[PDB]
């Protein structure tokens, strides 16, 4: 009997398992893998019809509309803490985790094909319908909180105390406006129609994003475990980890469903994720001069001297003494530097 | 002058089921053309490829279906040979799936306008099947392991179908809980049984949806297509025992009837899952079949749990190599896992 | 200590929801069971009674 | 054991501000990115 061929190399498992995996002391070229999903937040109105919004308002004043909150889409958002990497580099360099290639897959599409769900007739005899209207799919990954811009409309509306909105809308605060900026850092929180991602921002993470708004549009999903979205920059470097914390961020609506007596109203489903990670060697970019100036600040007292910082300083000139020279000839001349050479004048 | 032909993979045998058996070189090919029943319910009357009708006005509180109203996912099995013959310690020689190839059978019936449709308007045909479609098939060496999710958590089935456990409102979101194998024909309600995208390493699975109330179907026709299903690194769906599982379901849309009740269609599918011989590790050696042999007979014993929600094994220190002494006892290792960060 | 602070969805505790969490570094001849369990009869099943 | 790799060349950022940073005298191979806004 000959031996058989000699089978091909692939990457060792060594640990798989629970959360309390990250913990394990690994070499230099470490590869994880993380599998996570994330809660849609669509409202819920009560305990019993988790995932949807309540019966939608028909038609308010423009001046007067004040929703209630129990009827808002927001964006979900999560942290993954990290590890550290405790490791021995020279000259200042570090290591920090590296996100490169995402894959997402939405969770539950086939729940929609229920038609005897509680939804109008469609016709005389007919069964039920099934959703459709306008729908919308957005997810984020990055090491850090998705930075993003403030638009709504009708700034006249009154919103509820629930919600984080924007501060003091104008009229202008409708198209692009620069003082209604926030991070984002509380679920349920963050409406869907009122914060879209800042484009001006977010140097560090990668947010994908379609929208299709209509009266009666078919949701198209589409669902595959071999596709693979990539997450590379120019250069060569995905999200990097600033802090040992990883920030995930995404929302999902798929259309609009209809009850009994005749009301639409919102739908959401979960997201699936995959990060792959890895190590980056970096550089420090931060002076020494950082550490200390932190420390030196939390032990020694606040003293409230008579100012000297400012426009209401009382020093009145300085002057910096370096080298040697020959007599000047006046000693009530002034000299500087202007932007990078010597200069002086009168 | 001509010019001698070129060369192509001799075929050899050909036939039915029973073809397998026969043994082969270390090289072989395998070319396998199959098909599937789509179950879509079969009521009664020899319609076999239709629903009964659906419901129109249960509400939330109460639902009531019937076997009949659901469609279920398709599912068989391809029995083959064993590959080893002696001991041959190190290494084995198992099966791979590598490229599929689908079509649906049957799309050209749905230009039947003389059949029990609706009359679409006052002198013209009639109605032809619209709607929602759902098409989905999946290869692999394993059952496919899917995710439980639905709606309306109050929904009482019937007890012909195989349904999830002890229904709450964390079952209409992505839960844990809902785990389960497909390992029967016609009993899994399509409506209730996404795949779960967390535990497939050996089942790939495509799918494309496309809802809404009246929307066209639009189908392909096709022998030119093919569809690699090696994965980045260099292996496909891997026959662990002696089977190659094929799973899927296709829906088509909705038929109306002409007096206006509407109930669903399918079509079958074909495949043709080219195969191979390839070389791995042993997954059997003969220290698996001594635990084997002795985890049969020795005594049951049920004590106090020792794995999962309510364990007692508390702090587990794995370690082995040494090192220069710690400044630390205790090193800790996240920086700041519930955080005390900024505002 | 300069970061914002995020209170999101639960991914560390008694509701976590991070599932599954390889972990590599070496090599390895391919294996011919990819769900690598690792305990025989980690449930107790199959035994004498 | 194993040693981690060296860095990977980026090219350097140098300045940022508001619109006023368009006023500086500049290089020769000085590659601007201007975000604005209609």
């Amino acid at each position: 009997p000959k031996k058989p061929k000699e089978p091909v190399q692939v990457p060792k498992l060594l640990i798989k398992g629970g959360v309390e995996v990250l913990e394990v002391k690994t070499g230099v070229d470490a590869i994880t893998e993380v599998e996570c999903f994330l809660n849609p937040e669509m409202g819920d109105p009560d305990e019993n019809l988790r995932g949807f919004s309540l019966k939608l308002s028909a038609e308010n004043d423009f001046s007067s509309d004040s929703p209630e909150r129990k009827m808002l889409p927001c964006y979900s958002t999560a942290r993954i803490p990290l590890p550290n990497l405790n490791e021995d580099l020279t000259c200042g360099n570090l290591l920090m985790w590296e996100a490169v290639t995402v894959q997402t897959e939405v969770i539950g599409i086939t729940s929609m094909l229920n038609l005897h769900a509680g939804s109008q007739k469609v016709h005389e005899h007919g069964g039920g319908k099934p959703i459709q209207g306008s729908n919308f799919h957005f997810f984020a990954v990055g090491g850090d909180p998705l930075e993003m811009q403030g638009v709504l409309m009708n700034y006249r509306t009154k919103y509820p105390d629930g919600t984080i909105t924007p501060k003091n809308p104008t009229a202008q605060s409708q198209v692009m406006n620069t003082d209604h900026k926030a991070y984002l850092d509380k679920n349920n929180a963050y409406p869907v129609e009122c914060w879209v991602p800042d484009p001006s921002r977010n140097e560090n993470t990668r947010y994908f994003g379609t929208f299709t708004g209509g009266e009666n549009v078919p949701p198209v999903l589409h669902v595959t475990n071999t596709a693979t979205t990539v997450l590379l920059d120019e250069q060569g470097v995905g999200p990097l980890c600033k802090a040992d914390s990883l920030y995930v961020s995404a929302a999902d609506i798929c259309g609009l469903f209809t009850n009994s007596s005749g009301t639409q109203q919102w739908r959401g489903l979960a997201r699936y994720f995959k990060i792959r990670l890895r190590k980056r060697s970096v550089k420090n970019p931060y002076p020494i001069s950082f550490l200390l100036s932190d420390l030196i600040n939390r032990r020694t007292q606040r003293v409230d001297g008579q100012p000297m910082y400012g426009m209401e300083s009382q020093v009145e000139e300085v002057r910096v003494f370096d080298g040697t020279e020959r007599l000047p000839g006046d000693p009530d001349m002034i000299r500087y530097i202007d932007k990078q050479g010597q200069l002086q004048t009168k």
